């Protein structure tokens, strides 16, 4: 068993640490609100719902009322479940969103396993609207890149998100009236505001508005789903993550189970030898996962990875064309964050409107931004890992495809390199789809080593930074430790 750390003093990444309860999200208000939740005596659940509101109210580019998303949970004792809340399409310039599966996948998991009224757990976001809060350089950045093709082209998002002709800065205050309001309603009355009240006729009648094409009825018949989760074993580590429609969960494990049959801690981080077995190994799984855009579930076999993880060669790639002749449009916006409360309950959600802001069409005057999902597939894959039969891991990624490859690495960088969360989270990152057919990098890698794999015949291709990893891991005695992302400005782990 390879040795694992958590992190020591001398480390050049420390993580963040707590005793208690801990949150990572892309969003520093979120985490806080996150925290106070637990800090109330909420559980996992109670306060991932919450930092799942808050987001809706602070990272409108990802977090949402109008979106959906996946989550999975694990309760101290080992119960592990998972909740698809993925938008449904519905029974059929114009317009392309979704039912809208966030609220209704709140709910489920709150009444199913939170301990807190809906009410309680909506309420730092419902001030955070009302009150309003500091517009910060994340949030802005995105407003300025983004926002500018297709929110001002809308006089209702315009009136939230614009200011005086320009989108706002940092240090403007966004309030947002509207969204208080709708989410002081679905505080009183429940998720069937959103499903069957006043928010429900506000979308309808935005989307008969306009193009549209989701009617009361679609809104009336939209239910999350609870799923079985995708399991396996990795070194006597357990690894949970999300099923179809995750795109993800099946390929995390077909490219974990590829990857037992080498000795990966042998040949650190970073080698020529490890980065070839991995993109390999990916390129194999993205292969595979080609066909589902034979049952799906089938290569999650142990015995079919060694079939081809016997194929690889150390010394050579294989050419992709070579494998499989030769996927649809995914956007890399989305979000992430994780939870583990005292008690040992942890979650993971990752969630989002299909790209930044979605459609840049907020719904009526409810002041809820709609998706743009054109039930979907995703490499969405919040992914819990478990050692010596307790959560040990909690970590998870927007990016699409890459999401695969970036969970990945995170796992094999704890489990396989002995790094601790921050190492794992700050480390260089690199991946292969099958298609295109190259070793995509990020900065930070030996070009000593990347000439070593253009030897073998990987084309290197050094490209933007991956993801958004917000982790947290877990000492059999509760010690929490944590990690945000530097790739994304302004996240934050906090704990108490």
């Amino acid at each position: 068993a390879p040795p694992v750390s958590y992190g020591v003093e001398e480390d050049v990444f420390h993580p963040v640490r707590a005793k208690q309860g801990m949150v990572a999200s892309v969003d520093a208000t979120a985490t806080q609100v996150g925290v106070d939740i637990l800090k109330e005596g909420g559980n996992a659940v109670d306060a991932a719902v919450a930092v799942g509101y808050a987001l809706a109210v602070t990272h409108p580019q990802a977090g949402n009322l109008g979106g959906g998303g996946f989550m999975l949970i694990r309760s101290k004792n080992g119960n592990t479940t998972a909740i698809d809340f993925r938008e449904m399409a519905p029974a059929k310039s114009h317009l392309a969103s979704g039912t809208p599966g966030t609220v209704a996948g709140f709910s489920l998991a709150l009444d199913k396993y939170g301990t807190m009224p809906l009410n309680k757990v909506v309420q730092p976001a419902f001030k955070l609207a009302r009150d309003g809060f500091i517009v910060n350089d994340a949030l802005a950045d995105d407003l300025k890149t983004y926002g500018s093709e297709v929110l001002p082209n809308h006089e209702n998002s315009k009136a939230i998100f614009w200011k005086e002709g320009e989108p706002l800065k940092k240090g403007d205050t966004l309030v947002q009236a509207n969204l208080a309001k709708s989410l002081e309603m679905i505080a009183e009355n429940g998720p069937d505001e959103f499903y069957k009240g006043t928010i429900a006729e506000q979308i309808a009648q935005e989307m008969q508005k306009n193009g549209g094409l989701i009617t009361k009825e679609d809104l009336a018949a939209y239910k999350a789903v609870e799923r079985t989760p995708i399991s396996g074993d990795y070194r006597g580590y357990q690894v949970y993550s999300m099923p179809p429609p995750s795109s993800g969960g099946i390929h995390i494990v077909q490219i974990l189970n590829i990857l037992e049959n080498f000795d990966m801690k042998k040949y650190g981080f970073g080698s020529a030898d490890a980065m070839q077995i991995m993109a390999e190994a990916e390129k194999y799984a993205y292969a595979d996962r080609s066909e589902y855009l034979v049952p799906w579930q089938a290569l999650t076999n142990k015995a079919y990875a060694k079939s081809i993880a016997d194929q690889i060669d150390i010394n050579k790639a294989k050419p992709s064309s070579e494998i499989r002749p030769g996927a649809p449009y995914e956007s890399n916006q989305a979000t992430h964050y994780s939870v583990v409360d005292k008690d040992g309950n942890a979650v993971a959600v990752t969630y989002t409107l299909n790209t930044t802001f979605g459609t840049g069409i907020v719904a009526g005057e409810s002041g809820i931004l709609l998706n743009n999902q054109m039930r979907p597939l995703s490499s969405m894959s919040p992914t819990i890992v478990v050692k010596d039969g307790k959560t040990w891991l909690v970590t998870g990624s927007p990016g699409g495809s890459r999401i695969i490859t970036t969970v990945l690495q995170m796992v094999v960088n704890s489990i396989d390199y002995g790094l601790n969360v921050a190492e794992a989270t700050n480390a260089p990152r690199f991946h292969h789809q099958w298609l295109p057919d190259e070793l995509r990098v990020e900065k930070g890698f030996s070009p000593d080593t990347l000439k070593l794999l253009e030897a073998k015949g990987q084309k290197v291709a050094l490209k933007e930074a991956m993801g958004s990893t917000q982790s947290i891991m877990v000492g059999p005695d509760g010690e929490l430790y944590g990690a945000s992302d530097p790739r994304s400005v302004d996240d934050l782990t906090a704990g108490y």
